[PDB]
């Protein structure tokens, strides 16, 4: 558990998932990660430097970590509390969380979330509703989050 995370964190830092920077909030606690999420190119989140925190249970492999975004972000799948809500974090097929999954898997499915939001019961309707009909003001609000992430 603590061995797997140390290994995963280390690979992460040597060869990161392009656009992701991982570190520890407390150097003596491998269960709380601070991750810099740079807005992927060709998405409304482009120049964004969104900070986030990963909470890993004591039994990581077979139990998804919780991902909470710090740093204002306007997304259908991120609730009003920054909590990211996506399938692969869910946990009682390949959709949900598997024990063979890694931080890498999570981070990858996160680029997907930002690039292609999944409505079907969004964790943030205000946003879900907005991008669908009032696309105008939506891009305008994502920009507000991107402009704010560049000055913090």
């Amino acid at each position: 558990s603590s061995l797997l995370l140390k290994k995963q964190l280390a690979d992460m830092r040597r060869v990161p998932v392009d656009g992701f920077s991982a570190g520890l909030v407390d150097d003596n606690d491998i269960y709380k990660w601070e991750v810099l999420v740079i807005g992927p190119p060709d998405t409304l989140y482009e120049g964004g430097f969104f900070k986030a925190i990963l909470d890993f249970p004591r039994d990581y492999p077979q139990k998804p970590p919780k991902m909470k975004f710090i740093s204002e972000i306007w997304h259908p799948n991120i609730d009003k509390e920054g909590n990211v809500c996506i399938s692969i974090l869910h946990d009682p097929p390949e959709e949900r969380w598997l024990p063979v999954h890694t931080v890498e898997t999570i981070l990858l499915s996160v680029i997907s979330m930002l690039t292609d939001p999944n409505f079907e019961s969004p964790a943030n309707v205000d946003a879900a509703k907005m991008q669908r009909e009032n696309y105008a003001e939506f891009k305008k609000k994502v920009a507000q989050c991107v402009r704010r992430s560049q000055e913090e």
